[PDB]
């Protein structure tokens, strides 16, 4: 029945909208310069960067940047998580694959929904309150100066599809309860769940993007650029830990950190 996958549908972006406060709507809204309700500083260069403080609520330049990336990815993770338990069945899971899901489900998170804050010009920062330039990004000093390229690529490609929120908030449940995570100990119930957020997307995308043909499978098709994405992000991560031994990464991405 199609009304039970679209009031999955509808539970899984009321819950997308109580767990993400800054939504694809909102970041859209702040980038189309025409609604100019509150307009982001844009932080293109040095003294830029040195005026966001004066503005935005904010050693190294390349370090002050990785690190604010670092605090919010921490705080995705614990949105995603949040979000997480919400998905129907999610946590009935052996804690253990919870856990599991969330570790190798919460990059490929964060990266789809850091497309929703990019054009491909640069990126918004703290909640919207600010926009970081894709040019002054790929400035900073090796190797901090390739991090953040291949997102920008992705992220232009995938808004191609003019996803919004609520096509969004499926496709994340979709990513989370994927059963060919490593170490997985019962990969059934998650196949069973995943199965059904598939319907639900595949309806979603029929019924919300009627003259998009093969959304669905284009979408699908995305979550290989995604795994890649991560695994580049960790060999560049593994020449920060060589080269800044002065450096820290927050504990709760160091643990979901784990190569291979
Ligand atoms: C480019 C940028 O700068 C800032 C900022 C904020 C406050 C102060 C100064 C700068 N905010 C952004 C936007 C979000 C950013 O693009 C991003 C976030 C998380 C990951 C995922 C990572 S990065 C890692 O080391 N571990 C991870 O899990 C990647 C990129």
């Amino acid at each position: 029945e199609s009304a039970d996958l679209r009031a999955l549908a509808k539970h899984l972006y009321d819950s997308y909208i109580k767990s993400f406060p800054l939504t694809k709507a909102k970041a859209r809204a702040i980038l189309t310069g025409k609604t100019t309700d509150k307009s982001p500083f844009v932080i293109y260069d040095m003294n830029s960067l040195m005026m966001g403080e004066d503005k935005i609520k904010f050693k190294e330049v390349a370090i002050r940047i990785f690190q604010g990336c670092q605090f919010r990815s921490v705080e995705a993770v614990q949105e995603i998580t949040e979000y997480a338990k919400s998905i129907p069945g999610f946590v009935n899971l052996d804690l253990n694959d919870q856990v599991t899901l969330l570790k190798y489900g919460v990059h490929e998170i964060i990266y789809t929904m850091l497309a929703s804050l990019m054009n491909k010009d640069g990126v918004l920062i703290s909640e919207g309150q600010g926009f970081m330039t894709r040019e002054f990004l790929k400035s900073l000093r090796k190797p901090f100066g390739d991090f953040m390229e291949p997102k920008f690529e992705f992220a232009v490609k995938f808004n191609a599809l003019e996803l919004d929120d609520s096509d969004l908030a499926i496709f994340i449940a979709v990513i989370i309860l994927s059963g060919d995570r490593p170490g997985l100990l019962n990969v059934k119930p998650i196949e069973d769940i995943q199965d059904n957020l598939l319907q639900a997307l595949e309806l979603q995308l029929k019924l919300n993007h009627p003259e998009s043909s093969q959304l669905f499978a284009k979408l699908l098709q995305k979550m290989t650029d995604l795994r890649q994405i991560v695994t580049e992000h960790v060999q560049l991560l593994q020449v920060i830990k060589k080269t800044e031994t002065d450096m820290s990464l927050h504990p709760l991405l160091q643990e979901i950190y784990k190569d291979l």
